């Protein structure tokens, strides 16, 4: 029923890409009609969901904050309910929650290496998926904890598969991206191909996208290990190599998911989503 035009305006963005070679919109900030889209939702009754993870010291030191704001920016005005992973419930931060805004806690083993803990998500998400989120929720985003809703992060970011632009990378070229370039590992992206860096700290689709898309993505990390070697960028390596594969039918710009180290340029208009500051001496625990 909804068709691109009925809610995506390209030609409010002139200065910055707005369309993939496939078709697919990149969502910037003036492009998007998010009235007419809550009302098409609103009439479908959808429920989204959001998977968040905090092992360790993540827990204490973005759980709260990354809850508080979702609470107060995510899809507002439809039901959300957000599945929270921690591996000690007993330091679970629980916050008030406001109108349409609900949750449940899932205690999960620590992996050792913080590296496993940020891959072993892909292969967490799927059996969720599989056991009840595909039957609770329409969309799902999968995010980090380690960042801050700073703004309404709405039903225009939804869609069957959606990838994030990388803040750092949206205007570099595919042979200055930081894929993983080892023929030896499943995540390889030869130089000369590559649309975009996509951010592994946010992506999402409907439920039986996001299982097809943390399914391979394990597989591909399962693969390393038995080949004795680990993708550059872990997790975020093999979901490049999957949007390359299987590329994505929304996009979202850096507004959604910028890091304020690199000041604010014309190009990001408003802030959805902000990078909290990096503290591995503190929350990491091995190399
Ligand atoms: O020890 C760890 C390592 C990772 N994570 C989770 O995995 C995500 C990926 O890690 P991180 O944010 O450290 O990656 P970076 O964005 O800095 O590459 C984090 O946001 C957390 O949700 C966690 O909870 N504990
Ligand atoms: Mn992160």
């Amino acid at each position: 029923k909804l068709k691109l035009s009925d809610w995506f305006n390209p030609f409010k963005r002139p200065e910055v890409v707005t369309m993939t070679k496939w078709k697919a919109p990149v969502v910037w900030e003036g492009t998007y009609n998010r009235a007419v889209l809550d009302n098409y939702y609103a009439k479908q009754k959808i429920t989204v969901g959001l998977t968040v993870f905090a092992v360790g010291r993540y827990i204490e030191h973005y759980l709260e904050e990354f809850l508080t704001s979702a609470n107060k920016h995510f899809m507002v005005g439809h039901p959300v309910i957000f599945y929270i992973m921690v591996d000690d419930v007993s330091r679970m931060p629980l916050i008030e929650l406001g109108p349409l805004r609900s949750f449940k806690v899932f205690k999960i083993k620590p992996e050792k290496r913080w590296q496993d803990i940020s891959m072993m998500r892909m292969k967490t998400i799927g059996e969720h998926i599989v056991a009840h989120i595909q039957h609770e929720v329409d969309f799902l985003f999968c995010m980090d904890v380690d960042q801050v809703f700073q703004d309404k992060f709405g039903v225009e970011t939804l869609g069957e598969s959606v990838a994030q632009l990388q803040a750092w990378w949206y205007k570099a070229d595919p042979n200055d991206f930081t894929y993983e370039r080892r023929k030896e590992s499943a995540a390889y992206i030869p130089f000369g191909e590559g649309d975009f860096y996509y951010h592994a700290a946010i992506f999402g689709g409907t439920p039986t996208q996001v299982l097809n898309i943390t399914q391979e993505c394990f597989k591909g990390i399962l693969k390393d290990k038995k080949n004795d070697i680990e993708a550059q960028w872990h997790d975020e390596s093999h979901l490049n190599k999957y949007f390359l594969l299987n590329k994505p039918t929304k996009i979202l710009s850096p507004e959604y998911c910028w890091d304020y180290h690199i000041g604010l340029p014309a190009d990001i208009k408003l802030v959805k989503m902000s990078w909290q500051t990096k503290e591995y001496n503190v929350v990491r625990n091995n190399v």
